[PDB]
């Protein structure tokens, strides 16, 4: 059940991994991801409470193209009216490991899983029992920024022997980065409990409490920007946001031939915040409640000389919301809060009924696995102020099919095709786009690669192909969606690691790694913009670095490095003096750290200190369509620590 053999692109990262770059947050470790592109913190998404990605060229605002989910559980607040992760309610410290999945998904994976398909995986609840806690504080001495920013998380659980268990994962982070009005606060609180009384049946529980607040930096003019890069000339900018989950699972098994799951679950997602919309200042509060049952049953039988997985599945989910818009005129000092004119009141929805199929077939060196998914989405809008109510529902039949092929016991071959479908979103319900009306997204990939691995050299590598029929942008500032049409996203995902020990002692315990991966995104649809590279999609992307291990000792060296890119899907090349529109550099940077495990007995007590962009080179990051467009600085020489203590 783990990726070396996968029919498919595929990554995952453990826990024991993160620290290797002095990662702290989500997007630091999904940037090592090949094909993956996961920006610092900008635009709406300006802070650590939203989550940033996209892989191959796939426009990575607030991650709307994938479905990211934390244990299984959908993490946004409407998986399908609203998947923009304006709030993500996840914290690393609280994983164990990050699986993001680009192709070859159970299509019990869905609907919108074009985009890849991330699922976090929250700690292991403890056997007996256990205690385990961390820290990491960042500086970025030559900014005008001297408050650090520390994070931190607390481990605390374990099992009775009657079979029932309970961890309280815990999460935090307090601090501003390297720019000004960035001052963060994050609370994540979850209680994972277990029980399993015999060894067929078994149940699972989990409870989260996020809550977060945040101060948005946000662009800059070009003019300002030379002028103070770590400054912000956004001083109303801010967002906040807590999400409360529960969700029950249960699982029959009485045999290793058939296994019966079934997960239910409920979240309750708020999310609000200050902006400044041209001369006006709004209060966008944004409530959301989220159920969900999903049944599904698995079963292996034999035929002929063939092996068969079948796997059926189910699922129903319900999504209610509320969002307001609460504006004052900036001329004004005032901020505005409830009794305060507001010109946006609706209560969006959604009910959806998923249905998925597919049957592992092992025959030989093959296993084909042949699925089908198909959702049944209806949403609906309605605007109180208009009094307009408006409703959508369209069927998306998703096939699916999977083959690999096993060259040897260390070589894989495989190949593979998986659709999505995005239905419209709340906040595209009156289409009015210029090709006639908006949505849905019907999107197909196709990919062909290779991995291979024999305990010394271990790689991978593979061609995509997915087509888009079309792609809307959102454009915050005016409220409306600038569509794209098609668009066709092709290229090669390639990474490697070695032990340079199995050359010579001389290097033993040395280990050198490299991951690339070139994309081609292009706009396929009408006029004036055919041919075009798709914004924010660096063609080349990927990262080389080197691990050493004598005793206890760890010495990491790393290197991310980045071709340019585009704003803008007219293509200008010439900034534009808000510093919104306009290419966008390249960048290669070096970054190192220094380990040591201080008695893997004593408290597996581990210290380290490590720099991050050594030679603070010089980049930056540029937000389009957001309210607060413009150039965002990017992180500078940072110097941090980590401490790990367990019992
Ligand atoms: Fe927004
Ligand atoms: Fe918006």
């Amino acid at each position: 059940n783990d990726v070396f053999e996968h029919a498919g692109a595929r990554d995952v990262i453990r826990r024991e991994d993160f620290a290797k770059t002095g990662a702290t947050t989500m997007r630091e470790v999904l940037n090592r991801i090949p094909g993956v592109s996961a920006p610092e913190n900008n635009g709406t998404g300006s802070h650590d409470l939203a989550m940033n990605f996209g892989i191959r060229g796939l426009n990575p605002r607030l991650a709307s193209r994938s479905t990211v989910l934390m244990d299984g559980i959908p993490v946004p607040f409407a998986p399908y009216g609203q998947p923009q992760l304006s709030l993500a309610p996840v914290s690393l410290g609280n994983m164990d490991a990050i699986d993001v999945v680009r192709g070859g998904g159970a299509v019990r994976y869905g609907p919108q899983s074009v985009g890849g398909v991330v699922n976090f995986v929250t700690r292991a609840i403890p056997q007996d029992f256990g205690i385990e806690a961390g820290v990491e504080g960042q500086l970025s001495p030559t900014s005008s920024q001297n408050n650090p920013k520390e994070t931190h998380n607390l481990m605390v659980g374990g099992t009775a022997d009657n079979g029932f268990g309970t961890a309280l994962l815990y999460s935090g982070t307090r601090g501003s980065d390297w720019r000004e009005h960035s001052a963060t606060r994050i609370d994540d609180l979850m209680l994972k409990s277990k029980y399993a009384p015999d060894e067929v049946h078994t149940f699972n529980s989990l409870l989260q409490y996020y809550d977060g607040e945040a101060d948005m930096p946000g662009g800059l003019s070009r003019a300002d920007y030379d002028a103070d890069r770590w400054q912000s000339t956004r001083p109303y900018d801010r967002f906040w946001g807590r999400r409360k989950l529960a969700s029950l699972g249960y699982q029959f098994q009485p045999d290793s031939q058939h296994k019966f799951n079934i997960q239910g679950f409920y979240t309750q997602t708020l999310r609000s915040g200050y902006l400044e919309q041209g001369k006006r200042i709004t209060l966008s509060p944004r409530n959301y409640w989220v159920r969900g049952i999903e049944p599904r049953y698995s079963q292996i039988f034999m035929i002929g000389p063939s092996a068969h997985e079948v796997g059926v599945g189910y699922r129903y989910l319900n999504e209610s919301t509320h969002e307001m818009r609460y504006y004052t005129a900036t001329s004004s000092g005032q901020l505005p809060s409830g009794s305060s004119p507001y010109d946006r009141d609706t209560r969006s929805g959604t009910e959806a009924h998923a249905w998925y199929l597919d049957d592992k077939i092992d025959i030989g060196n093959w296993t084909i696995t042949p699925g089908m998914r198909f959702e049944h989405i209806e949403s609906y809008q309605n605007n109180a102020i208009t009094g307009t109510h408006e409703e959508v529902s369209y069927n998306a039949p998703l096939p699916a099919l999977n083959v690999l092929y096993h060259l040897t016991d260390s070589w894989n071959l495989y190949a593979n095709t998986e659709g999505s479908f995005g239905t419209v979103q709340y906040s595209q319900i009156g289409k009015a786009v210029q090709s006639g009306n908006v949505e849905p997204e019907k999107a197909r990939t196709w990919e062909l690669g290779t991995r291979y691995d024999d305990g010394a050299l271990t790689a991978e590598m593979g061609l995509f192909l997915i087509n888009f029929n079309n792609q809307y942008d959102s454009n915050q500032t005016n409220d409306t969606v600038t569509a794209r049409g098609k668009t066709r996203h092709t290229g090669l995902e390639t990474q490697a690691r070695y032990d340079l020990g199995t050359l010579t002692p001389t290097l033993d315990n040395v280990s050198i790694y490299a991951s690339y991966a070139y994309v081609n995104a292009e706009i396929r649809e009408k006029g004036d913009t055919y041919g075009n590279l798709v914004p924010f999609s660096p063609k080349h992307k990927g990262t080389l670095g080197v691990d050493y291990k004598p005793g206890n000792w760890t010495f990491n060296l790393n290197s991310d490095f980045q071709s340019s890119q585009f704003a803008d899907n007219a293509n200008t090349v010439k900034e534009s003096a808000d510093g919104s529109t306009g290419r966008i550099p390249g960048f290669m940077l070096w970054g190192a750290r220094v380990a040591y495990d201080f008695g893997p007995q004593m408290a597996d007590l581990n210290l380290a200190f490590g720099v991050k962009n050594i030679f603070d080179q010089d980049y930056f990051i540029r937000s389009y369509d957001d309210n607060n467009k413009g150039i965002y600085a990017g992180q500078p020489r940072t110097l941090y620590m980590q401490g790990s203590l367990k019992f």
